[PDB]
């Protein structure tokens, strides 16, 4: 029932995501010189360095907020891909499955801790 435990759990999951070769296209903001039309399609860029920095700044109040930003990395990849068979998008799908598999217990434990706090 530790209400704060999610933070270190998210730091550890971000460390694993950074070791994953599938995260390379998503570690830093999409290069606007490489993809000059990016901002015509994507309204809110997001990347894993921005997520890690937001967490370390103490600017996430819950793991649900972190999850919303990580899911935005994947929805941006899906919205920008010219094809559902493209390399970068294909990497995003594997990384998303890995993320969802690991974040589920982080979210469940946090929500359970908050419910216990208000028991
Ligand atoms: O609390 C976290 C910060 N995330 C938002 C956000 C992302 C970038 C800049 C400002 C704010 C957001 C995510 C996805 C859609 C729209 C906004 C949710």
């Amino acid at each position: 029932y530790d209400i704060q435990a999610w933070k270190k759990q998210c730091e550890e999951l971000l460390n694993l995501i950074f070791q994953c070769e599938d995260s390379e296209p998503f570690r830093q903001p999409v290069d606007l010189l490489e993809y000059p039309d990016y901002r015509d399609i994507i309204d809110t860029p997001m990347d894993f360095a921005t997520v890690r920095e937001t967490l370390e700044a103490g600017n996430y109040e819950s793991p649900m907020e972190l999850c919303k930003d990580v899911r935005l990395i994947f929805s941006n990849s899906k919205a920008y891909t010219p094809s559902k068979r493209s390399r970068i998008y294909s990497m995003s799908l594997r990384l998303s499955a890995f993320f969802e598999e690991h974040i589920s217990s982080v979210l469940s434990d946090y929500k359970s801790a908050l419910r216990f706090h208000k028991r």
